[PDB]
């Protein structure tokens, strides 16, 4: 993929999900139209989703040390990647993933 | 150890090394005294020690990302930890074990 991803020619299904239609009271003279007033309504719940990964291990006779993904050591008004006063949570910058060094 | 270490009341058992005296020509007439008269002499080789390691991996819930040891990402005159152009080896900054967290 362009964006970058797993270009998957059989991604994970997609999940589809509907509040099943309830109707509201419908005349008591049959009527041929379908029924146009539904009940307000909207459901909640819980979801959880597991990934199972397959990691390659690094293995590198490199000497000298690498570069790492390290926090701001410095004093800051707040902790990074994590909420405020308000408690809005907040993620302050984009972390690729390449640190690690092969051989070209 | 108020170095730091291991403190350890049966240590590694010190190794010592020395090179076996051997005799320059001693005079054809018996002498009580000692032979003061060696070959100067000097030994070279190869010596090797592997040590095994006891590691307590680091399992914590901690959110945000911890502070890890990276070297520099800008550049530099030459590669640290890593020989100049003489081809002297040298160690810029002293390196401590603590950049994890626990709680106390």
């Amino acid at each position: 993929p362009l964006m970058g991803g797993f270009g998957l020619k059989h991604p994970p299904p997609q999940i589809l999900i509907k509040n099943t239609p309830v109707p509201a009271d419908p005349p008591t003279t049959f009527s041929q139209a379908k029924l146009a007033s539904f009940i307000t309504q909207y459901s909640t719940g819980q979801v959880s989703v597991e990934i199972e990964w397959e990691l390659q291990k690094e293995n590198s006779k490199r000497w000298n040390p690498e570069i790492q993904y390290t926090s701001n050591y410095y004093k800051s008004t707040n902790v990074d990647f994590a909420v405020n006063t308000d408690g809005t949570y907040s993620e302050p910058r984009p972390i690729g993933t390449r640190y690690l060094t092969r051989n070209l």
